[PDB]
């Protein structure tokens, strides 16, 4: 009823801002996601032991890799939630608890390889998903969370709305396999251009959560420069680590996963700034204006690569 979390002043403000890094205290992420779920979605949305004890079994299934884990959740959550309360009125009260969750659960026990890698090694998760293979995962394992005893934060709704709000859930985290964003990315393009681009046609607000959850889970780009490099960091370690594997199956890996191919960092940074983040956050800028602050700051680190490359760092 009553018991609002409160964050630090510095917290308190800098939360507020697209390009807030979470810290390195994991102690406090618990409180952040819990704040922001209050901030984003009500006091009243979650039983908060409900909720605690669900974050706390979702923090619980990430595992202990470079990039792929429990900061990478908490922080893709946050990119959401200043997303969500920069745009109040565009969304309903189901897309704001699921899609929060969903992000905080994108990547539940993820061990660092892509879906080549699984598929290359033949992994079992191979076999019962053949493309999204992580993914797929990835909403299995939340499932399996929300269905633990005391575990189902969603036990107030209905039967249907339970069942929207999963489905919201199961979308989102499947669009954040990258391979579905370019295509997904171009039909929003198309679709804004011509005008034809409709936000109470359900497929389209499909496709514009999609890119949303594109925006978050590449956020990294968006922040602070010296953020975005020591992240880039873990990063690379994990993808120089399924190159290490990639060799012991007897496979040349593509470069970016190489370590022996670490000078040509710079230059993959600029492709993916150009290919991929820019166009994400510049037609998220053009289906909700008040995002633009990452378009910014992701132009801003595209500058930072640029100057890595002509050697002035
Ligand atoms: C920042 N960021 N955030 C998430 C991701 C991301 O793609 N994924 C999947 C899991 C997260 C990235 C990222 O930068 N991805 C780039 C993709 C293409 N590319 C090519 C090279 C490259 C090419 C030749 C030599 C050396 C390096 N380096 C990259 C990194
Ligand atoms: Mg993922
Ligand atoms: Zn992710």
């Amino acid at each position: 009823g009553l018991m609002q979390f409160t964050l630090p002043v510095r917290l308190c403000k800098e939360i507020e801002l697209f390009h807030f890094d979470i810290g390195p205290f994991e102690n406090m992420w618990p409180g952040i996601f819990v704040y922001m779920v209050h901030r984003s979605c009500g006091t009243s949305c979650f039983e908060l032991e409900k909720l605690c004890r669900f974050i706390m079994s979702v923090k619980k299934n990430y595992r202990r890799v470079p990039y792929h884990n429990w900061k990478h959740a908490v922080t893709v959550a946050h990119c959401m939630y200043a997303i969500l309360q920069n745009n109040h009125t565009l969304f309903t009260d189901l897309e704001r608890k699921g899609l929060l969750i969903a992000c905080l659960c994108h990547d539940l026990d993820h061990r660092g390889f892509s879906n080549s890698y699984l598929q290359k090694f033949d992994h079992p998760l191979a076999a019962l998903y053949s493309t999204s293979t992580m993914e797929q995962h990835h909403f299995s394992q939340t499932v399996s969370i929300l269905q633990l005893e005391g575990h189902n934060i969603f036990s107030t709704l209905s039967s249907s709305e339970y069942e929207q709000v999963l489905e919201i859930i199961r979308k989102a985290i499947i669009a954040t396999d990258l391979a579905l964003y370019f295509g997904n990315r171009k039909q929003l393009e198309e679709m804004y251009q011509t005008g034809s681009l409709n936000l109470n046609n359900q497929s389209h607000r499909d496709r514009v959560i999609g890119l949303m959850m594109t925006a978050c889970d590449l956020c990294s780009v968006t922040k602070l420069w010296p953020v975005t490099k020591l992240t880039a960091n873990d990063i690379y370690a994990e993808f120089w680590a399924e190159g290490d594997e990639m060799k012991k199956l007897g496979i040349q890996p593509i470069p970016m996963m190489d370590r022996d191919k670490k000078d040509e960092v710079p230059q993959g940074q600029l492709g993916f700034y150009n290919a991929v983040a820019i166009p994400c956050y510049t037609t998220l800028t053009q289906i909700l204006p008040p995002t633009e602050p990452l378009l910014k700051a992701c132009r801003d680190n595209l500058s930072q690569w640029e100057k890595v490359i002509r050697g002035e760092e």
